[PDB]
């Protein structure tokens, strides 16, 4: 079916629960062994989220290559994602690292440190120009240049200097700071202009490194923020654009990490921006 008109028919018939559990059902099953080795348990957030063998992120190190992060690469969309946690007190070094390793010009965070009174993520960037951040084990340093604060988002550049080579890179840090401590938005309005600011800087395209994305688990907002930029692309590309079946789409991504979309209200909330976006792009908003 179409999208628009799919979603009416599952809000008057009030089943975005089961669909949303039909999902869950389909979705694949790969090992995750690597994440699950004793010597990596204070390396994940959450006992139950955990990359894949097959599509994790490696760190260029021999001692231990672990990080809670995936590679979903969109063949047809020809867009890749990096997919992570929220950095943990000791795993703020290996997530700069990967971000140097990986060429990856933007990193988009979708929480607050704080929400619900509980630490969400580690404060990983730096809040003052003057007061820089040195990573010892992985020999990094990164400074503030620039912050851009609005009522939705900031947007932050920050300079990543490797120690060893003396190399320096800019990274862009967009971060969307009004998703709600409960719930899902009640309009994709700020959501969808905040994805086009992080299109319009570069971040997304084909000559960097793949973007990373955040919130406290990398899964639920994060999986809502390359779900929609993928939808989107595709309606785009193709000559019949009711073809683009979102939920087809969400069980691709899920071969490259698990439980992307973490409630049926995500769920909805994924459609709904899809819908809005489609016409400002265009015209009939
Ligand atoms: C650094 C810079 O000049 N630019 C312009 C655009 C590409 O030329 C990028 O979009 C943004 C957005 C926000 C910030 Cl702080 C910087 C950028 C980049
Ligand atoms: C592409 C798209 O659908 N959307 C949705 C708009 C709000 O409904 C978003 O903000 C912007 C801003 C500029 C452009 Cl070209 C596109 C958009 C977004």
């Amino acid at each position: 079916m179409e999208m628009e008109k799919e979603f009416e028919q599952i809000d008057k018939s009030g089943s975005w629960a089961a669909i949303y559990q039909d999902i869950r059902h389909e979705a694949s099953d790969f090992p995750s062994r690597v994440a699950k080795l004793p010597k990596n348990k204070n390396r994940n957030r959450y006992r139950d989220v955990s990359p894949f063998d097959h599509s994790r992120i490696k760190l260029h190190q021999e001692d231990n290559d672990y990080i809670n992060a995936s590679l979903i690469k969109m063949e047809e969309a020809q867009r890749s994602y990096i997919l992570t946690q929220g950095p943990l007190p000791n795993t703020v070094g290996h997530f700069w690292e990967m971000v140097w390793e990986q060429k990856s010009r933007g990193v988009v965070m979708l929480n607050r440190v704080m929400e619900k009174g509980s630490l969400k993520c580690a404060q990983y960037w730096p809040q003052k120009e003057e007061k820089e951040m040195i990573f010892e084990d992985t020999n990094l340093k990164l400074t503030l240049i620039s912050e851009d604060i609005k009522s939705y988002y900031t947007v932050r550049q920050l300079e990543l200097e490797n120690l060893t080579t003396q190399e320096t890179r800019e990274i862009l840090h967009f971060h969307y700071t009004t998703w709600p401590d409960f719930g899902v938005p009640e309009s994709p309005a700020s959501f969808l202009n905040f994805l086009f600011k992080v299109r319009e800087s570069g971040s997304l395209s084909p000559e960097h490194g793949p973007v990373v994305v955040h919130c406290s688990a990398g899964i639920g907002r994060s999986g809502t923020f390359c779900l929609a930029d993928t939808c989107l692309l595709l309606m785009d590309k193709r000559k019949d654009p009711s073809s683009v079946d979102i939920k087809k789409v969400l069980l691709e991504m899920r071969k490259f990490r698990m439980g992307l979309i973490q409630t049926a209200d995500q769920l909805r909330f994924s459609y709904l921006a899809v819908i809005e976006g489609a016409k400002f792009i265009m015209g009939d908003s």
